[PDB]
DNA sequence: TGAGGTAGTAGGTTGT
RNA sequence: ACAACCUACUACCUC
């Protein structure tokens, strides 16, 4: 559909100068010859003691400063140890910004220029790369602070580029027994005042600091030099972040709070361009012009119930794009007895205009009875019961998740909704209603539309702590198909290994060769951040082996930026070109919108159409009735199938159908 | 556990 | 330590 023009939250600066165009350069000396694995770290600290505008350039430093006005002579204290450096000069070097390697370099002088540039201005803060100007609360105690967080890089040209967004500061200025006497409730981040780490603050020690053992609390810490200008309080039975169950007792004197729970697009834009205004002039970088983009209005989805929907929801009166025959089971968890009429009613009237029949069963079981309530669960999967329906008050986590798992080891997804419930809350039922149905198997709604790809599966990492599961969800079926899971794979990181992408591919490429008779044309691949070098390589030889068309895609959550109207509202559905190779999408439309960021990693498809596509599977989400999810649906599944196998782990479901979306 | 979203704390992996 | 992404909490808003 139509063009735009929209703005870009950058601003465009002056061109660097000719002496910015050509940084001086210097070899480092630590003393300690450096370490193999610790160069980095610190071969970027001592970028910075050299002082001036200065990066890592290579195994040396680049500066925008002459050598004789640095700090050419330091040491250095990392991890314990100290290195003597010593920085001599190498005369300079020019960069070219056409060059994106030397333009690497020009970015990270432009972030240290940037950065201390602010340090130097009086009446605000300067937490990393951020400006607080204006502050927000006089409070009392704590104060929060208005302004902005900026980043500067350079251009092809060789100009400066100013990215600004305003942000908010929330800080404390009194001590965890001050703030905590001045009468406010007990935090739950405490960091201590001596070091940066920090602790899990879980309660107070109903005992004597002086005389408790210490695996003597008095003695210890004060034996540190901690006791002198301060005067420890009294026990505070604290916990390890990463060991969530064993406690460390510590002084309240020690300790301090990390406290944090304690703008419109109208605004938002303006504030921009202020703090924009003021920065550029106050920074010797001139006038800053509000850089504009080209955007393109994405043509709207066709939303398929059995007879075209505009929100999932909808289909509960219209009836669903596939209904089959269907059994569903309810069980409760408060007092109560049978299906409440007006969701027997819904589920009728919905399940009536979509054509087949609905069975509608009801579990007598407790899950207190143990082993019996499982063989309840048994008959009822026997009786070809399909997902459960769960009435009850709000369950803890651990309570939630055990009877989750329960119910899927006999092969029962189940929908749970909390039951002080009244018949005119119909957003909430119905939306359960959507979350029962998906997990039973039906296919609520789905897509009118050709598309280039006629399988989209979506790539996550992670639900746990210590390791994590790569998983991946998919739709079927150009068509604007049907959805499925597949079982996800433990893994160390981020990273998914080679041979796992494949296989988890290879599942969803059978589920289409189930569907259809044959294999796909193409694949369409979307990754759920940056994509780890080379994660996709084996798949993708793979895919070209079997004849098989192929696209991979970043999807990002955060990176895009924002996106602001010339004049107008914001669309939904803004597609916007950017360095080639790289799209920012703008899928929804709270406050003011945050735009995903792509990049067409590989494959030939045009950006317009990857991006039509994604835009369209934004709204194949079967679960979410009264909105659609920033994120493709192949994507959103496999955030949430990664989510729960990490909440109640991989053992419960061998016996639960890959086409019931159990998560959801 | 009705589901979406922005936005403020914290911390983790990949990568040079 | 920095970038790039990711994640967890909580608060707030919405049909
Ligand atoms: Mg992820
Ligand atoms: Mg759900």
């Amino acid at each position: 559909l139509g063009k735009t023009e929209v703005f870009l939250n950058r601003f465009a600066l002056r061109p660097l100068n000719p002496e910015e165009l050509r940084p001086w350069r210097l070899e480092v000396v630590l003393d300690p010859p450096p370490g193999r694995e610790e160069v980095y770290p610190l071969l970027a600290q001592v970028a910075r003691r050299a002082g001036g505008v200065t990066v890592r350039m290579g195994d040396g430093l680049a500066s925008w400063s002459p050598p004789e006005v640095l700090v050419l002579e330091g040491t250095l204290a990392r991890m314990g140890q100290t290195y003597a450096y010593r920085l001599y000069p190498k005369g300079r070097r020019p960069l070219d910004p056409k060059d994106p390697g030397e333009r690497s370099v020009l970015s990270a002088l432009a972030r240290r220029l940037l950065q201390e540039r602010l340090r130097r201005l009086e009446g605000v803060w300067v937490e990393g790369l951020a400006v607080y100007r204006r502050e927000h609360a006089r409070g009392p105690g704590w104060r929060v602070l208005g302004g902005a967080v900026l980043d500067l890089w350079v251009s092809d040209s060789g100009a400066f580029l100013l990215e600004v967004d305003p942000a908010y500061r929330i800080l404390c200025e009194m001590s965890l027994e001050a703030w905590l006497a001045q009468g406010h409730p007990l935090p739950k981040r405490v960091r201590n005042a001596y070091d940066r780490r920090t602790w899990e603050l879980l309660r107070l020690g109903e005992e004597d600091p002086k005389e408790l053992p210490l695996p003597s609390l008095l003695d210890y810490h004060a034996s540190k030099g901690r006791l002198q200008g301060r005067e420890g309080g009294r026990v505070a039975w604290v916990a390890d972040p990463k060991d969530p169950r064993k406690p460390i007792p510590h002084l309240t004197g020690l300790l301090v709070p990390v406290l944090t729970l304690e703008l419109p697009w109208e605004e938002r834009r303006r504030r921009t361009r202020e703090i924009a205004s003021w920065i550029g002039r106050r920074l010797g970088l001139g006038t800053p012009e509000a850089v504009r983009a080209q955007a393109y209005r994405l043509s709207i989805p066709k939303l398929m119930g059995r007879r075209a929907v505009s929100k999932p929801a909808d289909a509960l009166r219209v009836g669903f794009y596939r209904a089959q025959e269907t059994a569903l089971a309810l069980l409760r968890l408060d007092g109560a007895q049978g299906w409440p009429e007006f969701l027997r009613r819904a589920l009728l009237r919905a399940f009536g205009a979509s054509g087949a029949s609905l069975r509608l069963h009801t579990l007598h079981a407790h899950p207190s009875q143990g082993l019996a309530f499982r063989e309840a669960l048994r008959k009822a999967k026997e009786e070809g019961v399909q997902a459960v329906l769960v009435l009850t008050p709000p369950m803890a986590w651990e309570d939630r998740n055990r009877l989750k798992a329960l119910l899927l080891r006999e092969g029962l997804p189940s929908q749970i909704l909390n039951v002080p419930l009244r018949e005119e809350e119909r957003h909430r039922w119905e939306n359960a209603l959507l979350g029962l149905l998906a997990k039973a198997g039906l296919q609520v709604v789905a897509l009118s539309g050709a598309y280039p790809a006629e399988l989209a599966v979506g790539f996550n990492a992670g639900g746990r702590e210590s390791f994590r599961f790569g998983g991946a969800a998919c739709a079927v079926g150009g068509d604007g198909g049907h959805l499925l899971w597949t079982l996800p794979e433990a893994q160390a990181g981020e990273r998914i290994p080679q041979e796992v992408v494949w296989d988890l591919l290879e599942e969803t490429l059978w589920a289409f060769r189930r569907k259809a008779g044959r294999l796909p044309s193409r694949v369409l691949l979307l990754r759920d951040g940056r994509v780890p070098q080379d994660e996709f390589a084996l798949a993708l030889e793979a895919l070209a082996r079997e004849g098989i068309a192929y696209d991979l895609v970043s999807v990002r959550k955060s990176g895009g930026g924002r996106v602001y109207p010339v004049q107008g509202r914001l669309a939904d559905g803004l597609y916007v070109p950017l360095e080639d190779k790289t799209f920012l999408l703008l899928t929804v439309h709270r406050g003011t919108p945050r735009p995903l960021k792509l990049v067409h990693e590989a494959g030939d498809t045009p950006l317009e159409a990857l991006a039509h596509q994604i835009f369209h599977l934004t709204r194949l989400y079967p679960a979410s009735g009264f909105a659609f999810p920033r994120l493709p649906a192949p994507l959103h599944l496999a955030d949430r199938l990664v989510k729960e196998v990490g909440r109640l782990g991989i053992r419960h479901l061998k016996e639960v159908d890959r086409e019931k979306l159990f998560f959801v």
